[PDB]
């Protein structure tokens, strides 16, 4: 407990393409990098020689497969998978020294899945059975862990943003944050769902009605990027970001992330934008604490230096991507049904300002704030 040297720095990934774990699959176990998911909760590879792909799980070359009979077809609202499911042997080299029978997706068809150029080649859905698919009877990679295994239920991610980070598995370590763990009660378990309670531009409230905040929920989610915010407050939230930075002019449409905006190299004024902060639910009635994250995360480098703004709008509630967690440590306590946060030790900041977690605070009806 506290200390898990072995699995310090086991993530690793390019700007924009997701955070990625080795994974080996099958008996001889077959290496692959497999992208860290906690927005959902199928364990799915690709099992077939799409051309983006760097490496694929041979099913016949496993001793170890079992065929469960039974496809997925499962569509997102960008792109889509096809597989056949099965179950078949699983161990994280850099995790837990562990072996376990799980569930795999192998994916035989896919549309705006897998992304060109990445390195990755499946994804790990540490999200619950509940929005699993077909439906809540596959049992997610975690849960089989935990069954099977002495490791304890929970994990915890440093996603530091070429970048990398660790997933612990099976506890917390403690170098990994500065301060402080704040912990969020997990709404329900189906997402990582939590509650925002209140929201801060530069200590500056939005003032709505908080249960605008999560319409239709609050998810912690490290396979997206942005952070993502219901329509609405999304509206309000760049509405008063402008206003704090309109010391400079920007494009409407960079707002929009519908064009970049680039900076001669080393002049990117930081400063001119706000810090944004997000109040969450805290452990104890009336009590919560608040989260600061810095233009750092929601400025995002594309490769001038080129940025794309990372706030965007939603229409299924808030979204907690790379933006918020790259500001943190983040602990998927599920044992307790709850979330941690601390500051990251490896989080990227200047001099005159760094992510923060910050409590207690005195917060009122914060149980009105869930969208039901
Ligand atoms: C399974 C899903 C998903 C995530 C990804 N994620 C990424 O590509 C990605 C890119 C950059 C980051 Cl920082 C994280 N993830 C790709 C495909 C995909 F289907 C679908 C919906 C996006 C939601 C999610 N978390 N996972
Ligand atoms: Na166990
Ligand atoms: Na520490």
């Amino acid at each position: 407990r506290g200390s898990f040297v072995e699995m310090v720095d086991n993530l690793r990934g390019k700007s924009g393409q997701g955070y990625y774990v080795e994974m080996t699959v099958g008996s001889p176990p077959q290496t692959l990098n497999i992208l860290v998911d906690t927005g959902s909760s199928n364990f799915a590879v690709g099992a077939a020689p799409h051309p983006f792909l760097h490496r694929y799980y041979q099913r016949q070359l496993s001793s170890t497969y079992r065929d469960l009979r039974k496809g997925v077809y499962v569509p997102y609202t960008q792109g889509k998978w096809e597989g056949e499911l099965g179950t078949d042997l699983v161990s994280i080299p850099h995790g837990p020294n562990v072996t376990v029978r799980a569930n795999i997706a192998a994916i035989t068809e896919s549309d705006k899945f897998f992304i060109n150029g990445s390195n990755w080649e499946g994804i790990l859905g540490l999200a619950y059975a509940e929005i699993a698919r077909p439906d809540d009877s596959l049992e997610p990679f975690f849960d089989s862990l935990v069954k099977q295994t002495h490791v304890p239920n929970l994990f915890s991610l440093q996603l530091c943003g070429s970048v990398g980070g660790s997933m612990i598995i099976g506890g917390i370590d403690h170098s990994l944050y500065t301060g402080s763990l704040w912990y969020t009660p997990i709404r329900r378990e189906w997402y990582y769902e939590v509650i925002i309670v209140r929201v801060e531009i530069n200590g500056q409230d939005l003032k709505m009605d908080c249960k605008e905040y999560n319409y239709d929920k609050s998810i912690v989610d490290s396979g997206t990027t942005n952070l993502r915010l219901p329509k609405k407050v999304f509206e309000a939230a760049v509405a008063s970001i402008k206003a704090a930075s309109s010391t400079e002019k920007f494009p409407d449409g960079f707002w929009l992330g519908e064009q970049l905006v680039c900076w001669q190299a080393g002049t990117t004024p930081w400063n001119i934008f706000p810090v944004i902060s997000l109040y969450l639910m805290g452990e104890v009635t009336n009590q919560s604490f608040r989260i600061t994250i810095l233009p750092q995360q929601y400025l995002r480098p594309v490769e001038d230096d080129c940025y794309k703004f990372a706030i965007s709008q939603s229409s299924t509630g808030t979204v907690m991507g790379a933006v918020i967690m790259e500001g943190f440590y983040v602990v998927f306590d599920r044992a307790r049904k709850r979330i941690g946060f601390a500051v990251s030790a490896c989080h990227v900041h200047d001099e005159f300002r760094t992510a923060a977690v910050e409590g207690p605070f005195v917060t009122l009806d914060m149980e009105d704030c869930g969208y039901n």
